[PDB]
């Protein structure tokens, strides 16, 4: 996500009823949901699949492959989360508990095996296709939208815009009544923002790939790009030089900017390249949608949520109904 980027874009969002999505092919990036904090993850995935098909959407789910990890913050927390599952794994083997030793073993690796496979299992059971992006899933989503293989992407992650996405639906899984639909043409025309300018905002505000500049929100960042015009990355290059000379040695804005702390390698052009030129598969090819398998799902919900036939059915029967109508 981006800090306050969704805030700059509010003016172009348009409320719509989930019923407005019937029949649309729409991508979902499931790797975001997996890479975050019985079987709570599965319960939430279950409900979200029920809601998508209840509204006759044709989802296409995208997992990461080898997704670049470029934020130092995440290269210390994802570096101190695998190196703490070893300390309790190696220990848990010297005690005796083998059931707990297979929990912290799937956390030691770069990507979990249990969630990946069980999530794919549930999708197959609902007849919902999925693909693996070669690298970052948000980029793959965007190229599907740009090649007209989807009508857009359901996600809360504003980085999707930096990858060139054009049609995005936000807040689809909250409890609120209307969901928010955003079009590039809109915020491009209402604010003049294009892909490069969004990228520069990400370098200032922070995004999935960069920490941002401490204390810099929508206000300071807009003032920075107002003060330093230019094309592509030129605005941040000029900003950086000013800030450097302004430490060597008069408005309110200049003063404020003067005090900010920029890292020595700022701006790092590799961030922009990773947003502008991601590895993605743009190849044509129809996806396929099955249908949900009722018995197999009653079983899955037994093994993992401990739901009896009837509890499972409370969530499934409405969905089966919507799939035959219309």
């Amino acid at each position: 996500g981006v800090q306050g980027l969704w805030k700059l874009l509010e003016c172009s969002g348009r409320q719509v009823s989930p019923e407005a999505l019937e029949g649309k092919i729409l991508a979902v990036d499931i790797s975001i949901w997996l890479n975050q904090a019985e079987n709570p993850h599965l319960l939430t995935l279950f409900h979200r699949l029920c809601k998508l098909l209840f509204f006759r959407i044709r989802p296409i789910f995208v997992f990461d492959g080898d997704a670049p990890l470029l934020k130092k913050k995440e290269l210390e927390k994802r570096r101190e989360a695998r190196e703490e599952a070893e300390e309790k794994w190696r220990e848990a083997l010297e005690k005796g508990e083998i059931e707990e030793a297979r929990k912290y073993a799937q956390r030691a690796t770069r990507v979990n095996g249990q969630m990946f496979l069980e999530s794919q299992e549930l999708l197959r059971l609902f007849g919902i296709p999925y693909i693996q992006a070669p690298m970052e899933a948000e980029a793959q989503c965007a190229i599907l939208d740009l090649t007209d293989q989807t009508s857009g992407t359901i996600t809360d992650d504003s980085d999707i815009w930096l990858f060139g996405a054009r049609h995005v639906y936000r807040n689809f899984f909250n409890k609120n009544k209307f969901v928010e639909y955003y079009q590039y043409v809109d915020f491009h025309n209402q604010l003049g923002l294009d892909r490069n300018k969004l990228i520069n905002l990400a370098y200032l505000l922070g995004s999935d790939y960069t920490e941002g500049i401490p204390t810099v929100g929508c206000v300071t960042a807009m003032e920075i790009l107002n003060e330093f015009p230019g094309h592509g990355l030129e605005p941040l290059l000029k900003f950086s030089e000013w800030w450097h000379e302004a430490q060597k040695n008069d408005t309110k804005v200049k003063k404020k900017l003067r005090t900010l702390q920029l890292t020595p390698g700022f701006p790092n052009p590799a961030v922009a390249e990773a947003y502008l030129k991601p590895v993605v598969d743009d190849s044509k090819g129809s996806f396929l949608w099955g249908k949900p398998d009722l018995d197999k799902i009653r079983e899955f919900c037994q093994r993992y949520f401990g739901w009896n036939r009837t509890k499972t059915d409370e969530s499934l029967f409405p969905v089966l109904k919507q799939l035959d109508a219309q």
